[PDB]
C-alpha cells in the first residue's frame, strides 16, 4: 500500500542502528515507525533513540492510547 517507508537519504537512509525494533536514523535523528491498524506513521525523530522507540511500542500495543 501507500507504505510511509519514509525515502532513504544517503547521508542516513534507513540505518536500523543495530536492531532496535521500530528506530530507524533518519536525517540524522531517530525516527519511528508503527502505526495502530495497517498504516506507517513516522515520529517527529527524537534525538534519543529510546524515547521514539518507547514511544513507538505504546502506540502499537496499546494503539495510541497507552493502556
Amino acid at each position: 500500500s501507500y507504505v510511509p517507508r519514509t525515502e532513504p537519504a544517503p547521508p542516513e537512509h534507513a540505518i536500523k542502528m543495530d536492531s532496535f525494533r521500530d528506530v530507524w536514523m533518519l536525517r540524522g535523528k531517530y525516527v519511528a515507525f508503527v502505526l495502530m491498524g495497517e498504516s506507517f506513521l513516522r515520529s517527529p525523530a527524537f534525538t534519543v533513540p529510546e524515547s521514539a522507540q518507547r514511544w513507538a511500542n505504546q502506540i502499537r500495543q496499546e494503539g495510541e492510547v497507552t493502556e
